[PDB]
């Protein structure tokens, strides 16, 4: 297991524009196109991202290319964030993957309310962190995925992904 295999499990792979769990137009491996309800605005973003007129459809190679870009930008983002970087750098490689996964799903603004979980993770209070992480909109809206990510934070193993 690694961050790519992990996010591939959590995000799936779809080659035609679809709506994610939040009802937002998305493609590939969880590549968010826009929060706009206009399918045409979504198609424009797609074409912009890929560099050709896609008419709502991409190839597996194209999906994987966006995925590489999206994972890279998630990591680089964490590193640029004064609140996130010290916690990230305190973690082992497996728990780092959990962090990338959560940021990928929620965004940096997404995790602004996780100050208390972040502190417990920095302290390596793993069970307490895991309890605190689940007290969230995130957990309630996507519990199956959040359970896997939280188990990864709790244990530093890949047990939840097999
Ligand atoms: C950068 C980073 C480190 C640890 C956890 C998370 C996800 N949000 N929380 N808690 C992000």
């Amino acid at each position: 297991m690694n961050i790519f295999e992990m996010l591939r499990i959590d995000e799936g792979l779809r080659l035609k524009i679809y709506k994610d769990t939040e009802g937002y137009y998305t493609i590939g491996i969880g590549h968010l196109l826009t929060k706009s309800p206009s399918l045409n605005a979504a198609k424009s973003e797609l074409d912009k991202a890929i560099g050709r007129n896609c008419n709502g459809v991409i190839t597996k190679d194209e999906a994987e290319k966006l995925f590489n870009q999206d994972v890279d930008a998630a990591v680089r983002g964490i590193l640029r964030n004064a609140k996130l970087k010290p916690v990230y750098d305190s973690l082992d490689a497996v728990r780092r993957c959990a962090a990338i996964n959560q940021v990928f799903q929620m965004g940096e603004t997404g995790v602004a309310g996780f100050t208390n979980s972040l502190r417990m993770l920095q302290q390596k209070r793993w069970d307490e962190a895991a309890v605190n992480l689940a007290k969230s909109r995130w957990y309630n809206q996507t519990p199956n995925r959040a359970k896997r990510v939280i188990t990864t934070f709790r244990t530093g193993t890949w047990d939840a992904y097999k």
